[PDB]
C-alpha cells in the first residue's frame, strides 16, 4: 500500500481477528435480543438491553475496518459463528453470558494492545485507548452492578419482572 | 345493487355474522371493564385496557358495516348475545379469557379471507389483511406478553396489584 | 405457544432460512462498501451505496425475526458464511454481483410467498408483499438502471470515476 | 527552569527539530498553493488544497512550541530551508511530493514518540497521540485516495481538470 507506514502484518491480521469477535459478539447480542422478545419470556426491558448492545459491537466492528483501511491494511472476513445457545434462560443467566462475552472483548482488546507495543506502533496503541478500552470498563462496570441487583432480587419471578421494570 | 360487482351472496352473509362477532365481542369487553371498576375490585389499569378494546371491536364492526355498502351488500342485524359470564376472576382469569375471544376473531377472519379467495374477491382479501389481520397478529402477541408477566408475578395479590400499576 | 395459530412448521422453518439469507446478504455488502473504501479502490459514492444496504438487509432481517415472535414461531439462528469473494474488481462488477445477489433475495421471498399460499397463511402472505417484495423490485430496477449507466460509461478509469461523481 | 519535570535534554531538541520540519512544511505548500495560481496552471481546487494544507502546518508547529514552552524547554529556531522544487509539475507530480513530505512528517513524529517512551515522558506520548498522529493518518489515506483518482483519470489534460473540478 502506498500509505502503509509503520504497520504490521501482525496487527493487520489481530485487527481483522478483532472484526470477527465484535461481529460475532453483535449476533449473540441479536439472538439474546429476540429471546426476550418471546410471548413467552416477554421482558421488553431485557430486549432492548440486548437490542443495544447488538448495534454497539456492530458499531465497534465498522470503526475497526475504517482504521484498518485508513493504515493500509486490508480487511479480510470470516464465516460468523452462531451464538453459543440457542435459549438464554433468565435474565440472571443472560447477563452472566453476556459479562462472559464482554470480559473476552475485553481481553482481546488487551492483546491487541500489547502487541501495538511490542510492534512500537503507538496510532494503534490510541486508537484502542481512545474508542475501545474506556467503552468495555464502563460496559463490564454496569454489567456487575445489574448482575448484582438481579441477585438480590432472587420469589425469583416477582423479582425478574422488578428489575425489569424498574432498571431497564 | 347497481354497483355490486363480484360480490358473492356467501361473502355477504359472512360479513354480517363477522359484524356480530366483532359487536358481541366489544360487549363482553364491556363487561370486563366495568368488572374491574367495582369498588372490591378495584383495578383501574385493568378496567382501562378492557375498555379501549371494547371501542377497538366496535370500530371494526362499523369497518366491516361501510365495507359491505361500498360493496353493494345489505347489513342485516342480529340479537346480541349477552358475555359467557357475569363476574371475571382474577386479572389472569380475565386476560385468559380475552386471548381465546381474540383467536375466536382471528379464526373467523381466516375463514373468510378462505372465503374470499375460494370465490376470486381480492378487494376483500386486501380489505381483510389491511385492516385487520395484522392487527390481530399484534394484539394476540400483546395478550400473550400479558399472560406471561401475570403468571410470573403470581404473594398473588402484591403480583396482580403490581402488574396493574407498572404494566397497565 | 399460547399464541400460534395458522402458522405452519414449513413457514416457521423457512422464516429462518430467510433470516440467515438476509443477514448474508448485509455481510456481502459490508464486505463491497470497506473494499470501495481501500486507499487503492477509493470510491467514496459506491462505498456509500453499499454500506447503505448492508443497513437496510439487516433492517429486513430485523423486521423477520419480529414478525417471527409475533406469529409464535422460534428463531433459530445458524452460522453466517463469508461473504463470496475478499476483493471485488470494478463498480461494474460489484453491480453484476449485487444484482445476482438481489435476485437471489427476491426468489427466497417469491417460495416462501408461495409456499404462505399453499399454507393457507394470509398474514404471511400480506406482511411479504407489504414490506419485502415492492422494495425488492424497486431495488433491482434501480440497480439496473445503474448498470446499463456505468456499461455505457466504459476510457474505462474516466467513466468509473464520472459514475461514481455523478450518479452516486 | 522552575517548571521543568521529567522533560529531557533529547526530547527538548526533538521537538525544536520537529517545528522546523513543520514549518519546512508549511513553506513547500505555500510554493506548491501558489504554483496552481499560476495563469499557466490555473487549477484552483490545486490551489486551495495545499493553501490549506500551508495552514494547518503552521497550526502543528505553534502547537509544538507551545508545549515547547509549557514543559519548561527552550525554543531554538533554525533556518528554514527552501522547498525543493519551484515548479511543481502535474497535480499527480504534485499529490506524490505531498504524500512523500507527510511519510517524512510521520516518520518523524514515530521516532519522537519512541524516544519519548525511552525517556518514560507520557505527556509526551499523549500530546503527540492526542494532536498529530491520527491527524496525520486522515491526512495520509486523503492523499492516497486522491492519488488513485488522479491515476484513474490520466486524456490526461481532460482528467486533471475533472478532478479539480468535481473532487477538489
Ligand atoms: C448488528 C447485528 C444485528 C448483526 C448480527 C450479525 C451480523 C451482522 C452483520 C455482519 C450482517 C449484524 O449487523
Ligand atoms: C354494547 C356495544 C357493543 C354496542 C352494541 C350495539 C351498538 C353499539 C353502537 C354504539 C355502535 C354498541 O356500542
Amino acid at each position: 500500500s502506498q500509505i502503509r507506514q509503520n504497520y504490521s502484518t501482525e496487527v493487520e491480521a489481530a485487527v481483522n481477528r478483532l472484526v470477527n469477535l465484535y461481529l460475532r459478539a453483535s449476533y449473540t447480542y441479536l439472538s439474546l435480543g429476540f429471546y426476550f422478545d418471546r410471548d413467552d419470556v416477554a421482558l421488553e426491558g431485557v430486549c432492548h438491553f440486548f437490542r443495544e448492545l447488538a448495534e454497539e459491537k456492530r458499531e465497534g466492528a465498522e470503526r475497526l475496518l475504517k482504521m484498518q483501511n485508513q493504515r493500509g491494511g486490508r480487511a479480510l472476513f470470516q464465516d460468523l459463528q452462531k451464538p453459543s445457545q440457542d435459549e438464554w434462560g433468565t435474565t440472571l443467566d443472560a447477563m452472566k453470558a453476556a459479562i462472559v462475552l464482554e470480559k473476552s472483548l475485553n481481553q482481546a482488546l488487551l492483546d491487541l494492545h500489547a502487541l501495538g507495543s511490542a510492534q512500537a506502533d503507538p496510532h494503534l496503541c490510541d486508537f484502542l485507548e481512545s474508542h475501545f478500552l474506556d467503552e468495555e470498563v464502563k460496559l463490564i462496570k454496569k454489567m456487575g452492578d445489574h448482575l448484582t441487583n438481579i441477585q438480590r432480587l432472587v420469589q425469583a419471578g416477582l423479582g425478574e419482572y422488578l428489575f425489569e421494570r424498574l432498571t431497564l
